[PDB]
């Protein structure tokens, strides 16, 4: 079977716009970083260098209780995955690490999953902070730079688009996946025999 | 870097031990299987053929909170893992699959591994329910037969004795760590250049 890997935080799940609710929500006077402007990876370095402090205020908030298993899903992804898992010669895993603090986030990913894709889905979770070390034939990530201990991974790298890398400038024959509207079957199929 | 799997359940954490104090403490007056005595990887199943309902009973032990927390290390695991981790060309993942009910297992395995290896040892975390799609030239795990989406996993496993597998006559050329005490660093040898 195809085996693709799909991250949660910025494919699956929108991180992005459930930060930004929450940051507003408990920090109304100060300011923030609308979705359309946020440049880099690293959400706290960004609001670093708008002002003095703001980066410890913006880890508390994914830190706090409920914060994952709160997060939206995009649109079109758990329609497309499911679509996806359903395929012949298809085996899907859902590939993401929990941050550091790992009190509820663990959990609270495996409680996202069972709520959006049911229970029999979570057999395909993958929790790891290394995604080279994960054997596929496509991994499906918002993140531009993915490494690790293995220094040639088995999968071609599909950039999913987020207003963090929306920009970039990928190294040919790298390729991006739009959004989960774009044509995903297209981009499997280019990798079967 | 030679790639090493080390599993946690019977391996890492004395899951066998731990299952039977908690099992006579909260069942005083049901009959228990010695360790010694453990037959067939799966504790339920064998609890079940001893008196009927004493399968749903020994599951409620693992899915009782604290149960994955409060596992013992085995004698010299600890102590073999931080040696092997610090060991030139040698990365070292701990590979463990939580239990269905993901209330508190995750998270608990996330507590132990700090509990006992310290907060650096988290970024070696991986949770799977799949090994076969973990790449690595070791794995480390006393469950005889392990499968999953990939045929043909990159790892040789090398069998950790457990009670339930001590009797197992294995396939030539599969091979066993009789325990941590045992010469686990001539088998990592045996897969260098
Ligand atoms: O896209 C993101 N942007 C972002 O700013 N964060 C935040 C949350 C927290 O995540 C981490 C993080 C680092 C690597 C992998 C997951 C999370 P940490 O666990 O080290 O605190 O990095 C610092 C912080 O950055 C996480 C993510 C999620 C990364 P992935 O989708 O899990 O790869
Ligand atoms: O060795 C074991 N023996 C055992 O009886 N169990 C118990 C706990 C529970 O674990 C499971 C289990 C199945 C596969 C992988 C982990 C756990 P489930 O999550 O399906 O309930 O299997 C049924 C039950 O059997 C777990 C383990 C731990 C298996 P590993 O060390 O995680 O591979
Ligand atoms: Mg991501
Ligand atoms: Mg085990």
């Amino acid at each position: 079977a195809l085996r693709v890997l799909v991250d949660m935080d910025g494919v699956l799940a929108d991180f992005e716009g459930g930060f930004l609710r929450k940051f507003r929500a408990r920090f109304p006077d100060q300011p923030f970083i609308a979705l359309e402007d946020r440049r880099g990876f690293w959400v706290s370095e960004q609001y670093g260098r708008l002002r003095p402090g703001l980066s410890e205020k913006a880890i508390s908030i994914w830190e706090s209780k409920n914060f994952f298993f709160e997060l939206e899903p995009l649109p079109g992804a758990v329609e497309a995955v499911k679509e996806m898992a359903s395929l012949q010669n298809t085996d899907v895993f859902i590939c993401t690490s929990p941050i550091k603090m790992f009190k509820y986030c663990p959990y609270e990913k495996y409680a996202w999953v069972e709520k959006y894709f049911g229970p029999d889905f979570l057999e395909q979770i993958v929790l790891t902070r290394d995604k080279t070390v994960v054997s596929a034939d496509l991994l499906i990530d918002d993140r531009p730079d993915i490494t690790g201990a293995e220094p040639t991974p088995s999968w071609e790298h599909v950039l999913f688009t987020a207003c963090h890398n929306q920009h970039l400038q990928l190294q040919p024959p790298r390729r991006r996946l739009h959004s989960w509207a774009d044509d995903w079957k297209a981009i499997l199929d280019s990798k079967r025999p």
